[PDB]
């Protein structure tokens, strides 16, 4: 039993590091074409060069900054001169500006809206003639387990991750007449590079909140990723799976 | 049992018609004082002075576009001018821009997060001043059942439906140290006058989701709004109340 | 703004004290004709007697223990040479048997789901008859919020507590075109008798998880089962309210 | 990326046919050993030696009547003659005793609470020692859309499969510390040979409920369950993942 994507397109945005990336290397694992896309162009297309000769699949990489609707649909006309179009999109870039409420400006209200939901708005629609011709697709949006339970100087951040669920699930709807299937994975805490920076005594109490005890690794959220790429997952959409370690 | 908000102020944003209205009125009928908004000034100080007549409540109309951010703080200047603060915030302003998603506009789509997500935080922003001071304050957010089941040609909407969520969550996580609660109501169908555009054809449909058979009066969401606002919910915070018939 | 309950009866299940207690007075203090029941009938019939002096409300007290068939049958016969039916059901009364999982015995598991949802099953079917030949019941189905998260030595308490929300939401769906509403209040850490053998150490713990900082008192429990009982609730049902102070 | 199961026994009970059958059969074509388990040995025998042919691995057919603890610790006791222990239980096994609420006897509620939850209780503490010596395993329970949404004629078969989600969320928080992870599955409407006594009539009225438009098939749900068992999902625990194109 085998789960293969040759033959296939996966765009992941926001994949030049952290889960994006591991995301993007799953799916190259598996065979899949790669779009690899980050705020810099060249990040991302140094980024698509290594995962091509890791895995020796076709890979290419794009600017796109996800703060501009110009950049994203001009990404978009970079892409589609490369490929004949997406399969599988991984609407994983998003951003925090944390900020208690009470003092939360504007634009850190804003740009994570902008992003988040916006960005994965417009990312989508520019992603979907591929598949609804062809009636397959899997659109696969990361959300967080605090777009659930809510979290303390996260409400721009939660109120977008918890916005995505609605997303999931309205488009969901209306695609699955024409056989995509639009999904959301949630996952806890992830160990990053990034999970660095973070004091011994900040991260032994977040993973006391962790029943399995420990982080999960990008690679693991990754998998869940390509479970939902895969022919494993035909009859689920609409859906959001949490990948916590039992948190929530 | 008697449920009264004598001396408290609430401001009940989009309520010169339908729930916003009833809202208003349930709140002035317990004896709150009220503040009514509207994109119309005029039309919302001829509300206010209605429901003033009608209840014999101290009541303000105010200007309020939620899509500029020039109005609110107007709007708030003269709240501040008329009251010594607010104890209520009812977040019930919301517009749709009904559109398959593939036919979706990025207006439709911005509009629609600007009004719903971006207004709502700003006016909240707006509110807070005199409910952390007092340690006592009651925000209770309009959601929709459709944020949760999400819904075809509603992704825009749906989306910020499903943000408020995690909107309240994360807002009443932040402040129930200083004993803000923070809730929203989720209502299913309800019969208000833009329904009567509706076929009998099409309401009898959207019937047929309803186990209680029958679409809920504005009054029957005012009346949880009240709840929420009442002392019979002090220990109830960053949680959603569906009042949607059994539909979910 | 009244919540009055004069001419109406309500049988609270587990009612000698506690929670149970709380919510029994707090529907008599509304005007209701109240029907408490325990494992002891003597004990129920001085409860009774005490909020009947109390609040000046008709009150009777029966024996019942959910456990045993029989008795349940007995209680009822009692019940209804005392009053012409039932118009409100609070289904409080449940055990726990806490065990890790894998120290938990045959019995632990089966007496706990026998009480919890076997009794619950039994007395909601014998207190039907008057609500549904009105056209007007509520029927209020305690929970918990562990059979939502999940808790640690309480895997058969979680199930049972997770099982009547499941018997909540059906039960909405099969009534509802009576005009009979179901729903469940799904109460986080209150302070209880019981509460008084923890140690203030254990106690601060759990308040840990608490957002409003507090453990709620039966009182807060209790003004939300009276909300769903009142005509403020009227288009409310299959729904479960959490009552736990911020925590889920 | 293959996810194969070469090595490990599974347990999968009411595995004569159906759902059962299909994920006992979806384990073994990745290579599992299988225990198929039946209310008839002789049929599960049968079966067992089918799926043997037809994938060449090992498998086991025992009888198991989960209305009996006896039954159930005896089969066992075979189980445990044929193999070192279990890796991977699915617990599957289920009945439904349809009846409208106000008319279903004491036995047909108290049955199907005996399956599906105190037999899920019995045979899962009877399956972990294995996992819990080794510190791996995989758990994973058949509950169904309608323990979430609820059901007309089905109070006592919804508050099980609603049960069973606290069933897993609290045994996931147990056995976390040892890496057993314990999630559930919640198909929709699966079409199996008994789909086949259902009117064209009622099964069109059902999948308008269904956005993909069509039942999933017995594959789909083992699809699920498999990922479940693979490295694919080592970060989940406590999950519920809906199996059901869109419905909920």
């Amino acid at each position: 039993m085998e789960i293969k994507l040759q033959g296939k397109v996966s765009l992941v945005t926001g994949s030049t590091r952290g889960i994006g990336r591991a995301i993007a290397e799953k799916l190259a694992s598996a065979g899949s074409t790669v779009i690899i896309t980050g705020t810099s162009g060249e990040r991302a297309k140094a980024v698509a060069e290594e995962i091509a000769n890791k895995y020796g699949v076709k890979a290419h990489g794009v600017e796109m900054n996800l703060l501009s609707e110009e950049s994203i649909n001009k990404a978009f006309e970079e892409i589609y001169n490369l490929v004949d179009g997406i399969d599988i999109l991984v609407n994983n870039a998003g951003i925090t500006r944390d900020k208690l409420f009470l003092r939360m400006s504007l634009l850190d209200w804003e740009e994570v809206l902008k992003v988040n939901l916006t960005g994965t708005f417009l990312v989508t629609q520019n992603s979907l003639r591929k598949m609804i011709k062809q009636r397959w697709g899997r659109i696969v949006n990361i959300s967080s387990v605090v777009g659930f339970t809510g979290n303390v100087g996260q409400v721009n951040y939660s109120t977008t991750k918890a916005g995505l669920i609605g997303f999931t699930k309205s488009l969901a709807k209306e695609l699955a007449p024409r056989n995509v299937l639009v999904n959301a994975v949630a996952p806890g805490f992830i160990e990053t590079d990034m999970t660095a920076v973070l004091s011994e005594e900040i991260k032994q109490k977040y993973k006391e909140q962790i029943p399995l005890g420990r982080f999960g690794s990008p690679e693991e959220v990754a998998n869940v990723v390509l479970f939902l790429c895969s022919e494993l997952a035909s009859y689920i959409t609409g859906e959001v799976i949490h990948v916590n370690g039992g948190m929530f």
